[PDB]
């Protein structure tokens, strides 16, 4: 991405594990912890501020420090909805944490999470909260779990959302990446293998999955963001994600709606002319 490292008006909410916001990476970053339900507090033994920490850096990790990150000047709101705690968290967990981003003025909510389903179905109270980000036009941007099947999770299957697959470097699927038929119409690739990201307690680590190439979509939907305010325009998330699907490029069924094409989407912003 260059030079081009984002907006502060630009509101990016992460809806993840415990982030470790004294990791270096982080130095300089704007990020606001906002405690929902679950525990705030990063553990450098807990798998859910693992998760955490390594993608709210990919978004907010800031240049010239072990993490660069894509986005590193919007304002991160940091949701931990996640638990080091074994037990897992429900959708109305998740639906809670949604409505908190919504609230505090989110643009974009980042969820590299979600659950595997027959058919893209949702507990009610998921479906409202998904909804309500359709209704306040935020754009929300969900992992497609990494199972590899003809299969959905949510909430990265249900209305509006932009579903992320994982690619490898060389623009081709990944084997364990997701490609249920709604993925086709939202989902798009993005690079998913040995990601950099940080480490609650201090280090860096590279790590794959869906969970990981989701925040480098939500990175570049938050330049784009970026850039319509630059124009003097209303920021607008759900034309953002019109504008990466549109410009998703070709690979069949894995590839879903195509791959991430970061030069594509500006060039169709910057015009007008998308159709």
């Amino acid at each position: 991405m260059g030079s081009l490292k984002g907006d502060h008006n630009i509101r990016v909410a992460i809806l993840d594990g415990p982030v470790d916001i004294a990791h270096p990476c982080f130095q300089g970053a704007d990020l606001t912890v906002l405690p929902t339900l679950a525990p705030t507090a990063a553990r450098s033994d807990g798998f859910m501020s693992a998760h955490g920490t390594h993608v709210a850096s990919i978004i907010f990790g800031q240049p010239e420090t072990s993490v660069p990150g894509i986005a590193p000047q919007c304002r991160g709101l940091i949701v931990p909805i996640f638990s080091d705690d074994r037990r897992r968290i429900t959708q109305l967990d998740l639906a809670r944490g949604i409505e908190r981003a919504v609230n505090a003025g989110a643009h974009i909510i980042n969820i590299s999470g979600g659950e595997l389903t027959d058919f893209g179905e949702a507990d009610g109270w998921l479906e409202n909260a998904v909804s309500l980000c359709r209704q306040n036009n935020v754009l929300l941007v969900a992992a497609a779990g990494n199972n590899g099947c003809d299969c959905l999770h949510v909430p990265a299957a249900l209305p509006a959302v932009l579903a992320v697959g994982a690619m490898d470097d060389h623009g081709h699927p990944l084997d364990f990446s997701n490609w249920g038929s709604t993925y086709e119409q939202q989902g798009i690739l993005a690079p998913g293998e040995d990601i950099l990201g940080a480490k609650p307690g201090g280090g860096t680590e590279r790590l794959s999955g869906t969970a990981f190439a989701t925040p480098i979509v939500s990175g570049v939907a938050a330049l784009l963001l970026s850039e319509q305010v630059r124009r003097g325009e209303t920021p607008d998330p759900q034309k953002v994600r019109q504008l990466l699907l549109q410009s998703a490029l070709p690979c069949a069924r894995r590839c879903l709606a195509g791959r991430l094409n970061v030069s594509g989407a500006f060039t169709l912003l910057k015009g007008g002319d998308m159709s």
